[PDB]
């Protein structure tokens, strides 16, 4: 009920921003307003002959760096390191899941099992494990771990999951020098290329940026997605709820934050132990309430139906409620300001990873061999914090909103009858004109979820099915769009298909790493049709992205032949040639390009224009 | 004979800077003067919630980033990415040498052999190859390649060459979480840690920075050094010459630039073919003159006695001579301004690597399977450029200066009688008070080689033997310090030892990657003495460093227990805690620390003060 309303579209955010304003708590929006004044990407710090800056000064000076690099090279090198940082996040995510499966195969991970033995055999046989369908599971698991570790090596010509792509798409990557060879190798070669006096050509630098992101989507992310299903079960459609109202004043509230489900799944298992449940009652709690934040919340939402408290810009406001008893975090997108805001209350801020360290946090390092023991200790710290909660400062806003989740590729095919042919024929008729994966973050520079939900409504109204992943899940869920009754907000053709299957017009497909499910579905549809991915009526969008990670997702979507839209532009506008390559040049190279547009309705026209063109290229109506 | 004399201390540089000034050619010093105005390291660009800047403004604003990161985290994350970029350069260097040995073992590299079969067996047996001393060589080579590739993997607990370090040093790394596990893995985890909301603790970020650089020195660099000896021969002491006078007006001048000897060794072999030599005579050339630049020149200097034309800030002035007929470059430290300056003349600028691309250059991509064929084509392009040379613009300055090179650890031990005991007893007596490895680059912010040669004279005068690598070789060589007669410029004790062995007081130990030879020697002396590397009277210095690569070398020297001096400071002064950790905090952790001092005489006192303290700790005189 102030200028706070210009920061978010949701009521629970307005209620907590007013509560933070009264209690004198600075939020991300406050710090974003101070850092309002390097956005052109024409500043280089790669060596101490600089730092250099490229300008169009009237004197003609500062046109080149000290080494002689121009604006094209400097912008390309900064952009490549931007993509590499995003690929490195998904790289360690998949690597931690590889190490967890190996620990299960060796019997050294108490509490972890192989939840989906059927998927273990199918994935292993697909990647080349001999007799994967009939050998003992732990032996099959060990061979799959070897293949995955070799993709984090330096001897392969191409990643294992790259075989899912159509043949014409693989033959295109090979001719371009774009085929990803190793998940860690392409990250290291990107840092090598952007060193002084190495790669000084903006075209080859951008080609390697696509190759690095392809090592993310078809490598690190896809390995992380498929091993999570093997270790924790393949997600199936199920109902749950979102927004801050999922917190309970009468229960211990444990907020899991981060990305890796290896930690959050064992936290949930610890809260269900009888001795731990009894201890929560001794503290006077009716139950232990686990709620999810960001991607690790998407993980528990897809496989366990655990309610989600919020997304990126909601994590601070979740502690302002005064009901957060513990924040369990591993790594990625955990703003360090959470530690200071948790100090204002009783909230116990716990970190679990050697990579996710925070100055002033309670560190309980979790590993596969002691996860079951350490997570029990973590839940006890939450129960203890419940005893010290300040009752006069608890104000859980709003009421929870119903959602439906768990739409993996296996679940989508099961609703279709085990075959993509019903989905194809619906696209042939003209009921579903195309698919668009809406993915990405929030960003304080844009009213929270305003562009995410707007584009989602515009697309489903034009008979375009939306595949939601990442923090957009919270945006779509709180808009009432993740239920089968949301078909009334879709066009006539899409609504008829949704009511036939009992599914919503927006399918939740998981966390950010689960964007590999979209690649898997796009590769499966292009394979059955016999065409390239650049021929399918597909699209991708990140209207409110912020991280290096979303840029890497957008990059490997473009490199795979999916026209990708970005709300805010990357720090590349200081070079017209790099800008012309990203926006127009890539269209000839890989069959897709980036789209920068802050207007979500206009972006719906551009996404639909690409889709109708690809429908024409298929000779469809 | 102007203010040009304030840019370099050498006559050949003054002659070419005057020649470039007359011909209207802008040099690095010209571009350095324009970029005189991010040096504090308190600017962050890791996401598009920023870019943010940390300041001490009177209003108290801009103290944190949009995510809430303070000055400690931002400076630490920028410094970690700085170290990672340097480690990535040595990583790809070692990886290309692994791929070359594998191609030799498979018989798919025409022109390449195993030059040092004896060293192949010793290295392989050291790293764990079974029956490495008696099995066929190509089978032994294949097993060694497997071990090296696994160090570029993600399954090891520690790199293979880490066994050379003393046990107490390895046990120190393991307790600190500093043990390097994989060359590419530590680079990827550094980019993951520096993502938003991952590692937000300046201590753990710096600990991983040391671990990343240790993966360089004991991993990428050491693999690259030892495989180069296996493929091209172990260097032995030999005489050669330096400075621009090594170019011949009566011969075809081929300037090899970059780092990888896989390319420059085959260029040299092509210039010695009879049909190619005959073609140079047909063009009117008396011979084909190959000269080295930067580290690839150090490679050919150590193993072939090929004269060196110059170092970093000499590469542009080498083309101004008008006698450069071809520049053959692979990657690293090849300033893109060379392409424009070569265009001013007849010089043919050739690139050979997929990673080292330059807009406007003649690209002849070289690989092990076609190196012998492509390099012959490259030399023919140089002979052709000799026919188009402008005679009125050729002015080769100065006269060549004699040097002695090829002092590997194997050559040092051979001069000592096959045992380090003569070297130890000389340090016990007080003749050689300590060893200091002078390494690093040039930097336009400092008068060229003024601090490099000054410190070299100060150290040898105080009876401290200097081990020279990298671009400091050109500085020491042109100062007449790389000959046995230079003992007259050393103290009484050091001069007596040098005249006994017939060696100079400054030992040339190779290129930048050959800094692993210094680690190998420091580990060997600490092992025979039974103490830690932090107990040996050793030191390291980079008075005129510029690259991410020298910072990684300085970092893994500190992490190995060697007090390291830097002329210019890294971009870390915006955080006192990070500065206090690098300068003082690391002394308690790893037994050494960084030393920032622009005064070379003062740095000689600080290096000697550390050495005399370690001599006292050993109870020596
Ligand atoms: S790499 Fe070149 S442009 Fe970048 S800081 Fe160094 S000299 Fe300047
Ligand atoms: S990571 Fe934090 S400090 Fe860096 S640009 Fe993003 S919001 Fe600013």
């Amino acid at each position: 009920s102030k200028t706070i309303r210009s920061r978010s579209i949701w009521d629970d955010a307005h209620a907590m921003l007013e509560k933070a304003k009264a209690e004198g708590i600075s939020t991300v929006w406050d710090r974003a307003a101070e850092q309002t004044p390097a956005e052109l990407g024409t500043t280089c710090r790669n060596c101490i002959m600089g730092p250099c800056r490229i300008a169009n000064r009237k004197d003609g000076k500062m046109r080149l760096g000290v080494c002689g690099a121009d604006a094209d090279v400097i912008v390309a090198r900064n952009f490549g390191r931007f993509i590499a940082g995003g690929a490195a996040g998904h790289s360690d995510h998949g690597r931690d899941l590889i190490e967890t499966l190996e620990a299960v195969a060796e019997g050294k991970a108490p509490g972890y099992t192989i939840r989906d033995v059927a998927k273990l055999r199918r994935i292993a046989a697909e990647l080349g494990v001999a007799d994967a369908a009939t050998r003992p599971a732990h032996d099959v698991a060990a061979d799959l771990v070897t293949i995955c570790y070799n993709d984090f090596g330096s001897r392969r010509n191409a990643l294992a999951f790259l075989a899912r792509a159509p043949q014409v798409r693989r033959d295109l990557w090979q001719r371009l020098g774009m085929t990803p060879r190793g998940v860690d190798r392409e990250i290291a070669e990107m840092m090598h290329r952007t060193h002084m006096g190495c790669d000084n050509d903006h075209t080859s630098l951008l080609v390697h940026a696509a190759r690095t992101a392809l090592a993310d989507g078809w490598g690190g992310s896809m390995i992380g997605t498929e091993l999570s299903d093997i270790l924790f079960g393949t997600p199936r459609p199920r109902q749950s709820t979102v927004n801050l109202g999922v917190l309970r004043k009468d229960a211990v509230n444990i907020l899991v934050h981060g990305h890796n489900p290896v930690v959050s799944e064992m936290i949930l298992a610890a809260t269900r132990e009888p001795a731990v449940r009894q201890a929560a009652q001794d503290a006077g709690a009716a139950d232990i309430n686990v709620a999810g934040l960001c991607c690790t919340g998407n993980e528990l939402l897809m496989r366990q139906g655990i309610p989600m408290a919020g997304n990126h810009l909601m994590t601070e406001l979740a502690i302002v409620t005064g009901a957060a008893d513990a924040i369990v975090a591993d790594y990625q997108c955990i703003m360090p300001s959470l530690v200071q805001i948790a100090a204002c209350y009783h909230t116990r801020f716990v970190t679990t990873s050697p990579k996710g360290r925070f100055t002033g946090a309670t560190h309980v390092e979790v590993h596969p061999h002691n996860a079951q023991e350490r997570c029990r200790e973590i839940v006890m710290l939450a129960i203890d914090a419940y005893t010290r909660r300040d009752p006069a400062r608890v104000d859980i806003p709003s009421q929870p909103v119903s959602i439906m989740s768990g739409f993996s590729n296996e679940a989508i095919l099961e609703a279709l009858g085990g075959t993509p042919k019903p989905l194809i024929d619906a696209v042939v008729a003209g009921q579903i004109r195309g698919f668009v994966g809406i993915v990405g973050c929030n960003n304080p520079k844009i009213r929270q979820d305003s562009a995410n939900v707007t584009l989602t409504r515009e697309l489903i109204r034009r008979d375009i099915m939306v595949l939601a992943t990442g923090c957009v899940t919270t945006a779509a869920g709180k808009a009432g769009l993740l239920v089968p009754e949301a078909a009334s907000k879709a066009g006539e053709g899409l609504a008829a298909v949704c009511r036939s299957l009992g599914v919503p017009p927006v399918l939740h497909m998981g966390s950010c790493v689960d964007n590999s499910r979209i690649l898997q579905l796009c590769a499966l549809l292009a394979t059955t049709l016999g065409v390239d991915i650049s021929d399918l009526p597909v699209g991708a969008s990140s209207p409110e992205w912020y991280s290096e990670k979303a840029a890497a997702i957008a990059m490997y979507a473009v490199a795979s032949g999916i026209p990708t839209h970005l709300g805010l532009p990357p720090n590349i506008l200081g070079s017209e040639n790099v800008t012309a390559m990203a926006l127009h040049g890539l269209q000839d190279v890989v069959g897709a390009a980036f789209m920068v547009e802050p207007d979500p309705v206009k972006a719906a026209d551009m996404l639909e224009a690409h889709i109708v063109a690809r429908r024409a290229r298929l000779g469809l109506t």
